[PDB]
């Protein structure tokens, strides 16, 4: 249900939170009409663990605030 | 094939490395006589990014040298 149009949207929000080094990995899917989807983040390898979910906390809101049909979303943190 | 006393063995073995705060989950299946794990540690909220891969890298380590049978095992770490 045009999909690739929802992961670029899904890149592009999760890249505007400060603190992103990229989108390391995405995996979207449609039940229904919503989207579920885990994404990997990148950070800075000397940010704290709580400064890497602080950052993660904030792309889940800015990437569901963005784009109304996710309905789970999971961000997790890698170094690069 | 003596399932619970590996699953022992694995959690034992993660907390005994430096920076480990807990085993925060564990999931373990036989492939075929191998096992096939993925887990989760807790860690120091203020360790950095970096010092949270060591002690995963760490985790690895250990409990393969300890433990056999384990041929895929992936550790990942929560602040607790």
């Amino acid at each position: 249900s045009h999909m690739e149009a929802v992961q670029n949207r899904i890149v592009e929000a999760a890249e505007r939170v400060p603190g992103v080094r990229g989108v390391i990995h995405l995996r979207a899917r449609y039940v229904g009409q919503d989207i579920w989807a885990d994404m990997i983040i990148g950070v800075d390898p000397e940010n704290t663990v709580e400064q890497a979910h602080e950052i993660c906390e904030a792309v889940q809101a800015a990437v569901c605030g963005k784009i109304r049909r996710i309905e789970s979303l999971h961000v997790s943190a890698e170094a690069r």
